[PDB]
């Protein structure tokens, strides 16, 4: 069957993890405990296809920027994850995009650029602020919420639905 390498990037507590888990394993991560590198697994149909998706869950604090270059350089696919309610999240997308790009050396990689936490009513990011953004990437933008998992699988499957673009 098919693999689809799958990395979740973004700022730190934006709900990477959140996302990833509510996808994999059905509940929501109310703690944040902040991660370094988590990988999962799992067998997944997708528009008929039985599909292998391994998600690779890192890390939004700086501190291990470091370890960008090495998922870029492995992942198929990048979920590109701000929160809705935190406006420095979204600026930072860029610097995530920017690098994918340049370790890609590519301008059509495939990602989805995601506003999580669209439970919350504190909202800084504007949607069409956010298409936008994901517009000039040439990419979709999709709202989640891990805690009520509005948007999850298909911020996700999309994700492979842009790799099978490619
Ligand atoms: N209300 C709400 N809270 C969320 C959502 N996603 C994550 N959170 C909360 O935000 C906090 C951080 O989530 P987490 O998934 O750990 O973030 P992360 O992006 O993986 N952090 P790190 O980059 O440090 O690994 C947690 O308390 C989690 O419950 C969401 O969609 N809605
Ligand atoms: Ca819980
Ligand atoms: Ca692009
Ligand atoms: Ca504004
Ligand atoms: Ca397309
Ligand atoms: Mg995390």
């Amino acid at each position: 069957m098919t693999e689809y390498k799958l990395v979740v990037v973004g700022a730190g507590g934006v709900g990477k993890s959140a996302l990833t888990i509510q996808l994999i394993q059905n509940h929501f991560v109310d703690e944040y405990d902040p991660t370094i590198e988590d990988s999962y697994r799992k067998q997944v149909v997708i528009d008929g296809e039985t599909c292998l998706l391994d998600i690779l869950d890192t890390a939004g604090q700086e501190e291990y920027s470091a370890m960008r270059d090495q998922y870029m350089r492995t992942g198929e696919g990048f979920l590109c994850v701000f929160a809705i309610n935190n406006t420095k999240s979204f600026e930072d997308i860029h610097q995530y995009r920017e690098q994918i790009k340049r370790v890609k050396d590519s301008d059509d990689v495939p990602m989805v650029l995601v506003g999580n936490k669209c439970d919350l009513a504190a909202r800084t990011v504007e949607s069409r602020q956010a298409q936008d953004l994901a517009r000039s990437y040439g990419i979709p933008y999709i709202e989640t919420s891990a805690k009520t998992r509005q948007g999850v699988e298909d911020a996700f499957y999309t994700l492979v639905r842009e790799i099978r673009q490619h």
